[PDB]
DNA sequence: AGGTAGTCACAGCTGATTGCGCTGAGGATTAGACGTGCGATAT
DNA sequence: ATATCGCACGTCTATTATCCTCAGCGCAATCAGCTGTGACTACCT
């Protein structure tokens, strides 16, 4: 098995880490997100890719981590690289990320699910061994553009408004997380930092080549349980095999 | 007096049933005028 | 030598767009029914 998908629900404090709109500013959830990335950065080496819902949520996420004495712990393990809207600044950040994963220093690539870097690059083996989805990526309902499409599909194709948003959210989430497996010898780790993924309505939106590897045993396991699964998976995936 | 048929300590399965998670809308939560004050200046 | 203008130093008031608690429909917790294993207890002809 070249992939080990798993969905992480409540954290070590038995509190859900869902990226709900009403809980974006909650201090309990943001601590677990940093806590999840802390032990995760020390189990999967040479490349971790993390996608956030939006830049606005991304900048507020690191600010809370920086304010607490938690982000510095991640720094000494892996280098933190932040993807910005500027193409030139993104390119140099990706350039240093590639060489950081090339040697043993390691690095973390922080970006947005709905960004040009999510699909503009491919994470081949030894690059981005772990892909982390911090919550279900939902497109912003503002600008009165998506709702216009939702209304049109409502009375024309009988498309459920919730289903289309779920379909769009899971499509982008599954597309970016599926870029860590390029080649038969390639392997990677796939995680989901949201209890909303654990629901059947969103699991069924994952591609069939990931459904069979997503065992029902690990759908609501905590951060500590997820680390143990990651350690066991990576330990046995480094052994030599046959073509 | 002999044989067996319920019967209760668990366990499994099945078919349903109903019960809560999925967000989102209508109602309660410190810089200009106005003075002074002070210091450099007309009669 | 004493009132008078420039400069400064504040202070009161405001010509004007924020955060809480009630709604169907689908996936999951719940339950009645039935049966399987083992020994037990007893009862009629």
């Amino acid at each position: 098995v070249c992939l080990c998908p798993m969905i992480i629900g409540r954290g070590n404090d038995q509190v859900a880490i869902s990226s709900k709109f009403e809980t974006r500013e909650d201090i309990a959830v943001i601590r677990n997100y940093g806590n999840l990335l802390l032990e995760m950065s020390a189990v999967v080496p040479d490349g971790i890719v993390a996608f956030f819902t939006s830049y606005q949520y991304m900048e507020s996420t690191v600010a809370s981590w920086y304010e607490q004495g938690i982000l510095e712990n991640i720094q000494r393990n892996k280098l933190l690289f932040i993807e910005t809207q500027d193409g030139a600044e993104t390119s140099v950040a990706l350039e240093k990320y590639q060489e950081a994963c090339e040697n043993g220093r390691g690095a973390i690539l922080l970006s947005v699910a709905r960004g040009k870097v999510s699909e503009g690059i491919d994470f081949v083996h030894h690059y981005g061994r772990a892909v982390i989805m911090f919550g279900v990526p939902y497109v912003y309902t503002q600008s009165r553009i998506l709702k216009a499409r939702l209304e049109y599909l409502r009375d024309q194709f009988q498309i459920r408004e919730n289903d289309f948003l779920t379909f769009d959210a899971m499509r982008h989430a599954a597309q970016c997380v599926g870029r860590a497996i390029r080649g038969k010898t390639d392997y990677g780790l796939m995680v989901f930092a949201d209890k909303r993924f654990a629901r059947g309505d969103k699991r069924g939106k994952l591609p069939r080549w990931i459904q069979e590897h997503l065992t029902d045993a690990n759908l609501n396991l905590t951060v500590d349980e997820g680390v143990q699964v990651a350690k066991y998976f990576l330990r046995q995936m480094a052994q030599p095999f046959h073509r």
